[PDB]
């Protein structure tokens, strides 16, 4: 019940390692192509779901067999449509998240001619990862797995920053690697896929580049961008400003969208966007009215509608009209800071709010002093 990209592309997907190793990049990629994905691709990402959630052994199984033939509408391992070069979008998932719990977004960028790498973290903020302790491994399959680390309190502060450290510094990898791949670099992926990755030589614009990122990833975004300047812009989805350190919101040169939700946001939140401003940088920031903090995750779409307001996974908005606005907001965001040329401008009021399901900027008040 994951919704189709709403662009005129059809949609691919798969999955690339490389190196085989906990240190090399691990993204799932959604593209423009020439619907049998499956959304959650092994138990041990329900067994790490079940653990952040904080239940047992058997929880895990209960998810397993609820969502674990469920697919997401994108064909596996399809083609790379031919022809003309793409925008890329770097993506990062929240915690307790992993690489294709964000495919309803992937997919609507994809559907518009983005190609969409969503990386998987191993900063143990995944619920669950994996990799491989040598090419042996990596040949039989035989996977070695991370699970969430929950932290002690006095912890929080210290990790959080060093786990969006080390998140940035994979989202320029995961960069590094497409780009080296778009000038023809030989890569062996440690999944041993049907999708021929010199397909990606010569594909990319490698002057539009954008990361976006949820949550965890919206924090992300913020490291990112002050990282990596081949980042051109970046959208927060319901950023959770508290990994970083106060140096950040200051070297943000790039512009920045921030998205969200109503219910998720608070004032500790809110003052640390607003430290990201400033009179000569580009920002803006929009909130989707009666959504929650979960309307940005697949798992909005899992579930019927009262069950999903009792697990917080849908809001008082329907899931497909929220995830509908962000997507196009974004989308006329980054068409207007790739100069992409394209007819999201239409939906350039979304940017302002202009909506009735949008409030510009946020209805959370701070001072300005
Ligand atoms: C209390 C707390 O920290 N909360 C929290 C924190 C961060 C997030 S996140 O960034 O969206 N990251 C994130 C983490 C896990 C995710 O899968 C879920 C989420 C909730 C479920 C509830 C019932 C059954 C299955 C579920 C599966 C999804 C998704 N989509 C996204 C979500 C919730």
């Amino acid at each position: 019940k994951i919704p189709r990209g709403n662009g005129p592309y059809s949609v691919g997907c798969t999955d690339l390692m490389f190196d085989h190793t906990n240190k090399g990049t691990f993204l799932r990629l959604y593209y423009p192509s020439q619907l049998d994905t499956l959304w959650i691709p092994n138990k041990e990402y329900f067994w790490g779901l079940s653990k952040f959630l904080g239940t047992h052994w058997l929880m895990g199984n209960i998810l397993r067999l609820l969502f674990g033939s469920m697919t997401t509408p994108a064909n596996w391992n399809s083609p790379l449509r031919p022809g003309e070069k793409y925008p890329l979008v770097v993506f990062s998932h929240g915690l307790g998240a992993f690489r294709t719990l964000y495919s309803a977004i992937g997919i609507d960028l994809a559907s518009h001619g983005f190609i969409v790498a969503a990386v998987e973290h191993r900063d143990r903020s995944a619920s669950a990862t994996y990799y491989f302790k040598d090419q042996s491994a990596a040949e039989i399959g035989d996977k070695s797995w991370l699970y969430l680390r929950t932290l002690k309190q006095e912890e929080e502060t210290h990790i959080r920053n060093e786990q969006v450290r080390q998140r940035a510094k994979e989202c320029s990898q995961a960069l590094s690697l497409i780009l080296d791949i778009d000038h023809g670099k030989p890569v062996k992926n440690a999944l041993d896929l049907k999708f021929d990755m010199e397909q990606l030589k010569d594909s990319i614009d490698r002057e539009k580049i954008a990361v976006i990122g949820h949550s965890f990833g919206g924090a992300t975004v913020i490291q990112t961008l002050s990282e990596d300047q081949r980042f051109r812009c970046g959208i927060a989805l319901d950023a959770w400003m508290f990994p970083l350190g106060d140096e950040v919101y200051s070297r943000i040169p790039q512009p920045l969208f921030f998205i969200n939700s109503e219910y998720f946001q608070y004032p500790a939140n809110i003052i640390k966007m607003k430290k990201c401003y400033s009179p000569d940088k580009e920002r803006k920031m929009i909130t989707i009215r009666g959504s929650v903090h979960q309307n940005f995750a697949d798992f909005t779409f899992a579930t019927g509608k009262i069950i999903g307001h009792m697990l917080k996974l849908k809001g008082d908005i329907d899931s497909n009209v929220a995830i509908d606005l962000s997507n196009k907001a974004s989308l006329a965001f980054l068409q207007k800071h790739l100069g992409l040329h394209k007819d999201f401008d239409q939906w350039d009021c979304l940017i302002e709010g202009d909506d009735e399901n949008l409030i510009p900027g946020t209805n959370i008040n701070t001072t300005n002093q």
